[PDB]
C-alpha cells in the first residue's frame, strides 16, 4: 500500500499529466480574462477550475503520504503547499485578493519543471552575498526617507508626507524615474537647495548598485 | 551548363557587383524618404529598385543550382531566400505593410560582408543558453498580465484593460519607463496598495536581468 | 589600575550598550515623523533624544581620552564626533536646518558595526583608482556647460541660463531622465540643430561610464 | 635658430607653462559664463583671451620647427593645431557658433596631461574593437528609420515625417527615454500594432548593447 501509492506518485504519467493540467489551467486563466468568453463559456471554466483544483489537491495529500516529514523540508514542496493553500480560500469571503493570489499556482511549472527549478536555484544562490549590502542600503533609504519627510513633507505630502511615503519617491528616484522634471524642479522652487539631497543621493546608490554588480561577477 | 554558371558564383566579382548593389540600393532607398525627391525621381528609382530585385532572384536561383540542397542548411542563404522573395510580393493596394518589409533586404549586406556575420553568429550563440530564462520571464510576465488584468483593468481600461495590454504595460515598467509618475502613482488614487504588485515585480525583473548578462558573461 | 577608563570602553557590553541606543534613537526618530505621536507623545521623546545625545558625547569623551590623537586618525571616530557635534548646536537664532542634520548620527550604526564599516571601506576603495575617470568627466561637464550655457542661456534660462543650470540640467540628460521630449525637443524649435550637440554628449558620457565599469571588473 | 629653439620646447618648465595657461583660461572662460563679471570685467579679459590665443599660437609654431613631419602625425597635436586655429577665427564672420567653439580648446588640458591622455588613450582603443557594431547599430537603425517614415510620417510628422527625424526618434526610443507614455501608446491610438515594430526594436538593441560590453570585459 506504502509501496503501492509511491509507485504512483512519481511515475513519468504522474508528473506529465499534472504539468498538462498546469498548462491547460493556465491556458483557462487567460481565457476568463475575455468577459466575452466569460459570458458564453465561463461556466465551464468555473467548474473546470475546481476541478484542477482537486487533482492537484490530492496530489499534495498523496505526495505527504509518501514523503512524509520530509516533504517539509523541500521549499519547494511547501511552496506547493501554500500556493494550493491560497487557492483553497473560497471565491467569497476574506478579500477579492484572494481570488487574485490564486493565479499564483502557475508557478507550480516552476516548481515541477526541473529546468525551471535549476534556474530559480542559480537565481536564489546569488541572494546569500548580497545580505550585506542589503542591509546597509535598507538603513541608508531609512535615514534618507526620514530627512526628506521633514524637509519636503509639508509642501511636497504627496511625495515626502510620511516615512512610508518618503520611501517610496526615493525608490522612484533610484530608479531614475522622471526624477528630474518630475519631482527635484518643482521642489527646487521652494527649496533651491534640494540639489544638493538628491544628487548625491543618486551618487550613492548609482555607486552602490555597480559595485553590487562588481561583487556579484567575481564571487 | 553546371560548371560555367558555377564558375560565375563563387566569382569575386559576383559578390563584389551584389555588394556594391546592396550600398547603392541603400543609399536610393533614403531617397524614396523625401517626397521631393519622388516628384522629381520617383520613376528613376522605383524600377532601378526593379532592376536590383531582379538579379537577387537570379543570383538566388544561380546560388541553389551551385549549392542544391546545402544552399537550405545554410541560415544565411535561407536568410537571403526569405528576404528577398519577400521583396517580391507586389505593391498592389491589397496589403501595404508589405511593401515595408522590403527594406530589410538591406540587411543582404550582413549576409553578404563576414565581418557582419561574424558578429551577428557571435549574438545568436548567447541565445541558446538563455531559452530557460526566457521562458521563466514569459512565464513571469504571463502570471502577472493575468494578474494586472483582473487587479487595475476595470477602472484603468486602456492600461490593464486586457491580457494584452497588461502585458505590454508591464514590459513598460521593467524598462523603467515613466513607471511611476507614469503608471501607478495613477494606480495609487485608487489602489493604493498597487505597489505591492509593481515594486517587487520590479526588483525580480531586475534580478533576473542582472543575473542574465553575468549569466551571458560567464557563458 | 592607571588608566582605568579605558578598561570599560574596550568591552563588548560598550559597545553593544551603544548600538542598542542607536537603533533605539534610530526607532525614536523614525516615530518622530508621525505627526499624530509627536501629540500623544512628543514630550516623552524628546527626552529620550537628550539623555542619548548626553550619553553619546560622554562616550565619546571616554574615547577620545583612550585614543587621544589616534582618534583623529581614525575617519570612523572623526565621523563620530563632527556627527554627534551636529546634533548639539542650539536651535535657537541658528539655521533650522542643523534640526535635521541631527539624523545622521543614525549612520552611526554603520560606524559601530564591523560588517557596515567593510561594507563602506569596500565602497570608498573603488573611488581611488576612479578619481581620474572622475577628473576627466568633470572636466568634459565643465567644458559643455559653458558651451550650453552660452548657446541656449538666452531663450531657455531656466534650463541654460547660469553655469549651474547648465551642470543640472547636463547632469540630468547624462541620467538620461526625460531628455528627448524633455530637453532637446524643445531646444530643438528654436535652435534646430541642437541634436549634434546633445546626441554626441550623450554618447560620449554613457561610452565612458560603460568603459569605467568595465576596466574595474578586468584590472 | 632651429636646433638652438627645439632646446628650449622639450624642457619642463614649457609644458607646465602652457598647462598652466589653459587651467588660467579655463578659469576664466567659466567666468565669461556670467553676465555679471563681464560687465564690469569684459575687457580684461577679451584682452587677456587674445593674449593666450597668440602665445598657444607662437607655441603651435615653435613646436612644428622642432617635429617636422613628426608634428602632423602626433593626434595631440593635430588636436591642439585645429583647435587653436578655431581660436585663430576672427571676433566676427556671422557664425558666432565658433565663438562659442573657442572653449574647445580647454580640451587641451586633455593632450598636454599624459594620466588623461592615458585614459583617452586607453578609451579610443575601445572603438577599433567595436567598429563593427557600430556599423552594424547604424545599419541597423538606418533601417528601422526607413520603416519608420513611411510607416508613421504622414500622421506623425514631427516624430517621423524624415529620416532624421526618425533617426532621432529610434535614438531616443533606444535611450528607453518616455518611449511608451511619450511615443509609442499615442501612435497606437491611431496604428494599433505598433507594438510589434518598437518592442522588438528596443529588445534586439539592448541585445546587441549588452552583449558588446560583456564582448569587452573578457577580452
Ligand atoms: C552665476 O552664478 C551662479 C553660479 O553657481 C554655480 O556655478 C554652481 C556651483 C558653483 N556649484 C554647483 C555644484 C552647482 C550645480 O549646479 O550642480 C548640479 C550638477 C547639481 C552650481 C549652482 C549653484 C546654485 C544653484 C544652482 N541651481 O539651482 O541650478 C546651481
Ligand atoms: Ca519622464
Ligand atoms: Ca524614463
Amino acid at each position: 500500500m506504502y509501496l503501492r501509492i509511491t509507485n504512483i506518485v512519481e511515475s513519468s504519467f504522474f508528473t506529465k499529466f499534472i504539468i498538462y493540467l498546469i498548462v491547460l489551467n493556465g491556458i483557462t486563466m487567460g481565457l476568463e480574462t475575455s468577459k466575452t468568453f466569460m459570458q458564453s463559456f465561463g461556466v465551464y471554466t468555473t467548474l473546470f477550475n475546481q476541478i484542477v483544483i482537486t487533482i492537484f489537491t490530492i496530489e499534495i495529500i498523496l505526495r505527504i503520504y509518501v514523503h512524509r516529514i520530509s516533504f517539509f523540508k523541500d521549499p519547494w514542496s511547501l511552496f506547493d503547499f501554500f500556493v494550493v493553500a491560497i487557492s483553497l480560500v473560497p471565491t467569497s469571503s476574506g478579500f477579492e485578493i484572494l481570488r487574485v493570489l490564486r493565479v499564483l499556482r502557475l508557478f507550480r511549472l516552476v516548481t515541477a519543471v526541473p529546468q525551471m527549478r535549476k534556474i530559480v536555484s542559480a537565481l536564489i544562490s546569488v541572494i546569500p552575498g548580497m545580505l550585506s549590502v542589503i542591509a546597509l542600503m535598507t538603513l541608508f533609504f531609512y535615514i534618507f526617507a526620514i530627512m526628506a519627510t521633514q524637509l519636503f513633507g509639508e509642501r511636497f505630502p504627496e511625495w515626502f508626507g510620511t516615512l512610508g511615503e518618503s520611501f517610496y519617491t526615493l525608490f522612484q528616484v533610484m530608479t531614475l524615474d522622471d526624477w528630474s522634471n518630475g519631482i527635484v524642479r518643482p521642489l527646487m522652487e521652494v527649496y533651491p537647495y534640494a540639489y544638493v539631497f538628491f544628487i548625491p543621493f543618486i551618487f550613492v546608490v548609482t555607486f552602490v548598485m555597480i559595485n553590487l554588480v562588481v561583487a556579484i561577477i567575481v564571487d
